[PDB]
């Protein structure tokens, strides 16, 4: 009855840490995929929302050394985005009055997304957790706290200081 | 003695469950930068190791369709990642003999390329995840397992029949 020699083969078993990678993969692109079409009407990416954001935690002004040390991204990936949102009118830069240093400053409509962004975004993200318990995410944030910590110095030596989100 | 007015703002207190995306996308940056630096000399992005790896489960020669709904990327992206791995003499498309679908195979170089890198990739995880337990381990895979079956379904509507890997 059931057809011989077409079951799974050995690549189909991983070992753990493997099966860990492709889980952490996959929830990134399915909560991302479906939150990038509920914010589709602001224009913003989730990468232009997490600029947004670490802009508004720093005031609304800073520049790009100190931008790229709060965030996890790369800093020519930093770059692009910023200029991308330059191009929409989130940000303004202008030169510091220090030679070729440039600040970076949100405008007010940018300021004005935000306000919009962060209340929509936060019903997103609460109505797809909800499936798992606040134990449950209380110790999903830890255990990936403790595998952010051992592993953003394998890389990043010294060049992060990540903004220091706290929960309540 | 502490300056006044400096401390963080209200941007830095989250909902947990926007916390846990960014904690997400940190760990999936951190641990990819650190894996692709141990990968470089086998030019092996993660997404070309995942295709590599998806296309040895199906038997090392599958259909762009069949590929895209395995995996969890945008078809446009497998593609584009399938025309890179062409060039790099990774994958062999050819017309099947249906007009208009292409059937695409790895190249013995490319099935020698997955059994040096999934060797180093293997212990790269390992090694990047010796910090929390196996209980720990076996709970993030679940915990992760649960958001994914939530979300995937708000955005691939029977699009997506994603390989069904094990570990022991
Ligand atoms: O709101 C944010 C802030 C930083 C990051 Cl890395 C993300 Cl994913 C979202
Ligand atoms: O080895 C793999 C297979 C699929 C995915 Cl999505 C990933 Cl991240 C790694």
């Amino acid at each position: 009855l059931e057809v011989l020699f077409q079951g799974p083969n050995e690549f189909e078993t991983l070992e753990l840490e493997h099966l860990l990678w492709v889980n952490i993969t996959q929830v990134k692109h399915s909560i991302e995929r479906a939150w990038t079409r509920e914010l589709k009407s602001l224009n913003l990416s989730t990468e232009k929302f997490a600029i947004l954001h670490e802009l508004m935690c720093l005031g609304g002004e800073s520049t790009p050394h100190t931008l790229a040390r709060r965030i996890v991204f790369e800093p020519h990936s930093v770059s692009a985005i910023v200029s991308r949102m330059e191009k929409d009118g989130l940000i303004i830069k202008t030169k510091d009055l220090k030679k070729h240093m440039v600040r970076i400053k949100l405008s007010e409509k940018a300021i004005d997304t935000f306000y919009q962004a962060l209340e929509i975004s936060n019903r997103v993200y609460k109505q797809m957790m909800a499936s798992i318990t606040r134990e449950e995410k209380v110790e999903l944030s830890k255990t990936l706290t403790k595998l952010r910590n051992h592993t953003l110095p394998l890389t990043h030596k010294h060049t992060k200081t990540l903004t220091p989100f706290k929960y309540i």
